[PDB]
DNA sequence: AGCAAGGC
DNA sequence: TGCCTTTGC
């Protein structure tokens, strides 16, 4: 049972505007691993600032311990209102919490939660602390958890002009060789929202290394009409 | 605004 | 396969 205050809270405010109507097709939506409450993302915001609004944010100290407990708890909306409220701790996140998000992204694991822990919080913390990477990301590689190798993929989703080219690729034909639905899907996301950055690499790439049909195609989806 | 990003 | 709903932007 939770025991953080704040975390209290929460789940009885979340409980008390639940919706069984919306609760089902939510729960489908994600193959039924979850329970869910019924809220969507927008209520769900409400909600959590609501919470905020009453007891203020908790001190740094207390942001392990609330997200632990909300991941514990059964409905999905609480692993997405912890995520909401790790946005909040963003300046106090670092490389001494690599751990922490590694147990987060393997446990309750789906797309939904990786795909948020992942490109923001991981890739942050790479981009100040890139000298880490080949303590996680090998590992992550090899574990054979489709979690820890999508965010070995996905962590520099988001880095545009800082994407490290050579890592990128390198991690991609670790993983290419992957039956896995989710790893041939985040192999073409980064090759598809890399290619807005830097087309001719990822065309090139594209050309000359074996990839899984399905990710070749997503990504030169958009780019495949210039060559 | 409106368009780009799992389910089936 | 490509359109749906929802979320991200
Ligand atoms: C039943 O409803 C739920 O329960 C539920 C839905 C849901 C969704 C989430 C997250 C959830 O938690 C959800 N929950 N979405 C994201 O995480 C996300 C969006 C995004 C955009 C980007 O571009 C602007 C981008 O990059 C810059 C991203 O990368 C960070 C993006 N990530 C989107 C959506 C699910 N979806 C729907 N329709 C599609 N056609 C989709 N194609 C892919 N996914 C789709
Ligand atoms: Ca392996
Ligand atoms: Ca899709």
């Amino acid at each position: 049972v939770p025991m953080h205050p704040f975390v209290k809270a929460l789940q009885e405010h979340f409980t008390a505007h639940q919706n069984p109507e919306k609760a089902e097709p939510m729960a489908r939506y994600m193959k039924n691993h979850f329970l869910f409450l019924g809220i969507q993302t927008p209520e769900r915001r409400q909600l959590l600032k609501d919470i905020i609004q009453i007891h203020t944010l908790p001190d740094q100290k207390d942001f392990q311990i609330i997200i632990r407990e909300l991941w514990d708890l059964p409905e999905r909306e609480f692993q997405a209102a912890a995520l909401d409220i790790m946005q909040k701790y963003k300046k106090h996140i670092n490389e001494t919490h690599i751990p922490f998000l590694e147990e987060l992204i393997v446990t309750k694991s789906w797309w939904d939660s990786v795909d948020s822990i992942v490109p923001t919080f991981l890739g942050d913390i790479f981009l100040k602390h890139p000298e880490l990477i080949s303590a996680y990301i090998p590992k992550w590689i090899a574990s054979d958890n489709i979690w820890l190798q999508r965010a070995a993929i996905l962590f520099q989703l988001k880095y545009k002009q800082k994407m490290d080219e050579e890592l990128l690729f390198w991690i991609i034909g670790q993983l290419h060789s992957s039956k896995e639905f989710f790893i041939q899907k985040a192999i073409g996301w980064v090759l598809r929202e890399y290619a807005k950055t830097n087309p001719d690499v990822v065309w090139e790439y594209v050309q000359n290394n074996e990839l899984a049909p399905l990710s070749k195609r997503e990504a030169i989806k958009h780019i495949k009409q210039n060559y």
